[PDB]
Parts: structure tokens; sequence; C-alpha cells
């Protein structure tokens, strides 16, 4: 179950994948039965099939922190960053932060992505 | 229950209390039964005397966002902002990330604050 500094590390690399844009790296990073919830309030999405459909649907993209990673001593932690995407050939961006809860193997059990169109760019 | 934009606006008022440092309108804020787990992975305390002498034990303090709000459609939300403060003559900063869930009346049902020794700075 990774310390504060160890989930520092895997939230920033997590985010380092969505900017590569490796569907599998980031798949990977994931419990095999996690669960996604992206935008936040809406219903979960379920393992690691649902959740490389879902990142292979939503990823040119970059992807960076705005800030650091806020990490606890309980295996969890939450970041903010941008994604900057092309969208009918409008480029634009979303602010988000995810927040993130690892298991006792250090692999993503939860994953909370808060954003609404408010924070979508054009 | 506040809509998104009325989240951000709720989220960004409790960054210009606590900037200011108006404990008994930040306790207004939460619901009269609210738990806050500051930091997070620490027990909740619970209802608005026990939150009340957590800003009165806590809060010259500034605290500014660092990013926008990002809020859900769902009365949640989540920001990043910086608190700046004096500790044994020294000042220091800390990073923090707040996500809150706010009630069917628009008060703060649960705050959880994210951050750690590793998002001090003195
Ligand atoms: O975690 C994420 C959240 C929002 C958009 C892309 C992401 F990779
Ligand atoms: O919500 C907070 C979190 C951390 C430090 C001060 C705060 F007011």
């Amino acid at each position: 179950l990774p310390t504060a500094q160890e989930v520092q590390g895997l939230m920033a690399r997590y985010i380092e994948l969505v900017d590569v844009g490796d569907i599998e790296a980031i798949v990977q990073m994931y419990a095999d039965d996690a669960t996604v919830e992206n935008p936040f309030g809406q219903p979960p999405i379920h393992g690691r099939e649902q959740i490389a459909a879902f990142y292979r649907q939503g990823l040119k993209v970059r992807a960076c922190l705005t800030g650091p990673v806020r990490a606890s001593h309980n295996g969890c932690g939450a970041m903010p960053f941008r994604v900057e995407m092309v969208w009918n050939g409008q480029p634009c961006a979303l602010d988000v932060i995810d927040v993130m809860r690892f298991d006792e193997h250090g692999r993503i059990q939860t994953m909370q992505a808060y954003w609404s169109e408010v924070n979508l760019s054009v």
C-alpha cells in the first residue's frame, strides 16, 4: 500500500501515461476489478475491460499536472491537472481533479474525476 | 442542492472566509451535523461545535485558490488551494485539495482535505 511519497509518484506517472496515450500502461495501473467515475456523479465503470474501453474512446491529447499531488497516509491522493484535446477540429482544454484510492498492491482501486462543463474551455 | 455553478460559488466563498479568518461565517457554511476529515486519513470530526474548535485552533493566515473549482452535477466539488501561515515564527505554505459534498440546503455535509507533510513548505 503506497506511502504518501509513493502515491505522489504513482499519480504523477498516471498523468504521464495519459499524456502519451498509452492505453495498455494506463489500464495496468488499475486493479483488475477497479472502478472509474468520470465525471464524478456519473455511474461507475467496473473492471479493466470497461476501463480500457473508456480510455480508448477518450484518448492528440496532452495532460499535465497544474499543481502538486496531495497524498494521504492511507493510500489515497488527489491532484489537479489540465487535459488538452481536439474536439470537432476545435482544440479545447478541460481542468480536472482526480481523487484515487490505491490498494494493498499499489494498483488504483477507485478513480473519481471531478469536473463539469464549467471546466471546459474551447 | 447546489448546481455545478453554485458549488463553484460556495467553494470559492469558503476559501475567501478561510482567508479572512472568519470562524463563525465558516462554521455557518457547514451542516449542523457535518463532518470534517483534515487531513484525509485522520478520524472525522462531527458537528458545528467540534468544527468551530478545529478552525479556531487552525486559524495571520492567507488562503487562495491555485486553480479552478471542479464541480459535479450531484452537489459535490473539489478545489486546489494554498494556505500560508506562520509556524514557530517560520512562515510556511501548505498545498491542499478539498473535496466537499453539499446537502439539499446548500450546507457542507462532508469536507475531506487532502494533504500530507509532503505538501508543506517552510
Ligand atoms: O483521469 C482523467 C480524467 C479526465 C480526463 C482524462 C483523464 F485521464
Ligand atoms: O479546508 C482547509 C484545509 C486545510 C487547511 C485549511 C483549510 F481551511
